[PDB]
């Protein structure tokens, strides 16, 4: 038992993980096949394609390690660069490129230089910005899931807005939220809380044995949307509810009570007592991330 | 910036996790060149040297994906089993094994059936628990940390005390604190805060830009220690305050003034206010860690 912020193991994306340089600007690139994927500003108010045309192959320096990769060709797909060069990488795994939905949970794989520095879980905020931690040189780390022995990139590094929230793009360089990778004043946008979420890891207290905050208090799902809105939390719907099935089934809990608890530790706060070692109400599980966890799903 | 709990990358410790099953037991084991470490328990109030002497190498199916291990020799170093078998991982790490004192943080790679199900970190508290999240099946699971390319094994999990936390042994097989590996009604012990680890993480919100728990006031080494002791923090020593000098002077705030800060986050509380995103004072982030993520090191 015990429930903590549990990220995908990551030696199937650290052997991936390359140094791109340009000019004065190194960051990260992700080598899948014979293609690096990075942020297009390595290059670098740009006209990143003016200024892609006015650069060779031979400027663009990819180093895997202490190997350097040539790039036999180059195109500019949105925002990311991908760089064709002379070797297949070896390390390469199954993978796909997806876009994952708000309120989904990824691992990022923070790199700089190429080289990995830490892994941990993210959520895709309401707002499409993500609560990271990177510093000057991250960008082209990536964010994923795993399943079984697939990797599913869905998230690359560009940019940090003044609120020390980050943003990026899915492999496919299209930014999430309204965000450009000019450095020019754009703000995330009000946040919500992603209720479902919540729901999903009072479920997991549950079933790691807190349950002072339950009741028997039930409601319906409009009067639980009601007193959402008023709290900030995102609606909850009939889909969400269901989703929560396998939770609520588990632990004998309807969903319309588990939000009857929420309701009154929305109303009454806490009240000096910790949820699963947090004072506040968690966002960043989802339901499947709880029961993934509270059953040991492992990945070949 | 940013600061989130970050995990080493988990890729060097993949290579080497393997399944080990005995009668019908089944947990996990670290390869390491031709020795495959394990929790003796896997041959499970017993006698552990009678039930091994009665144990033949070929009772041990140590299982590698689809690579059956032969077992050749087997030995106890106390709470783990040493099995030499036929063959040196190829995948081996530069490696060491490390005993942490507590206050000290670690990546936990939680695997079940020798494939890795998630990493996460955990801090030795202080009553030589770890707050983990660990199911039937994920003992010979470890705990490292990474040290440019070297892995230092430090801990292998065993068993989960009824308060639902966890206890294990570092790869020398001696276990942290009282435990024993058997039935016995065994329970954790009071638990404390790391102070110089709270102090710690006071300084990274201070690098990420929260200031609103800071204030002028200052305090002497013995002074704040008459609080901590009140609100069962752990005593700071002298040895702590250096360790923290590094962070003292990138922030230019004082230990003891952080300690200020500090003690009236103790007797005031938070007051509806959160610091790094929590509503209480963490204590499992150390000096290192937040060093080492508020400056982006790495690990080839
Ligand atoms: C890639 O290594 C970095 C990663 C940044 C640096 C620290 N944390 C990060 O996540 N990316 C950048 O340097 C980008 C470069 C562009 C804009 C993608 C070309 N710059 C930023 O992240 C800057 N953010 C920004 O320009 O946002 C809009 C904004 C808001 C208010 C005033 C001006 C601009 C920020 C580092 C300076
Ligand atoms: C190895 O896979 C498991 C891992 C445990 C299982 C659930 N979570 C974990 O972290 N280890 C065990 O099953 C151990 C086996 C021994 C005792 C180490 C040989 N058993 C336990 O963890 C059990 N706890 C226990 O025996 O603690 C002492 C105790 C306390 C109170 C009353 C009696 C005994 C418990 C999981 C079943």
């Amino acid at each position: 038992s015990g429930f903590r912020k549990m990220a995908f193991p990551s030696g199937k994306v650290e052997g991936c993980m390359v140094q791109v340089t340009c000019g004065t600007t190194t960051l990260n690139g992700l080598w899948l096949d014979d293609v690096v994927y990075c942020p297009r500003h390595v290059i670098c108010n740009p006209n990143y394609e003016d200024l892609l045309i006015r650069k060779s192959n031979h400027n663009f320096l990819v180093q895997a390690g202490n190997v350097q990769l040539r790039v036999i060709g180059h195109s500019m797909q949105n925002c990311v660069l991908k760089l064709k060069v002379d070797t297949a990488n070896p390390k390469t795994p199954k993978y796909k490129f997806v876009r994952i939905q708000p309120g989904q949970t990824f691992s990022v794989l923070a790199c700089y230089n190429g080289s990995p520095s830490g892994v941990y879980q993210c959520a895709m905020r309401p707002n499409f910005t993500i609560k990271g931690s990177f510093l000057n040189g991250s960008c082209g780390s990536v964010g994923f899931n795993i399943d079984y022995d697939c990797v599913s990139f869905c998230y690359m590094h560009h940019m940090e807005l003044p609120t020390g929230v980050h943003a990026g793009t899915d492999l496919a360089g299209n930014f999430y939220g309204p965000f450009v990778d000019r450095q020019t004043a754009q703000a995330a946008g009000t946040d919500t809380t992603i209720t479902v979420n919540v729901l999903a890891w009072l479920y997991a207290a549950v079933i790691n044995g807190d349950r002072w905050f339950l009741n028997r208090f039930t409601t319906t799902l409009n009067d639980f949307n009601l007193v959402a809105m008023k709290y900030n939390y995102e609606p909850l719907t009939q889909d969400h509810v269901d989703i929560l099935g396998p939770l609520s089934a588990q632990t004998g809990i309807a969903v319309l009570d588990m939000c009857a608890s929420l309701k009154e530790l929305l109303q009454n706060g806490m009240n000096g007592r910790t949820i699963l070692g947090s004072a506040l109400l968690e966002d960043e599980f989802t339901p499947f991330d709880v029961v993934r966890q509270c059953s040991g799903v492992t990945f070949q």
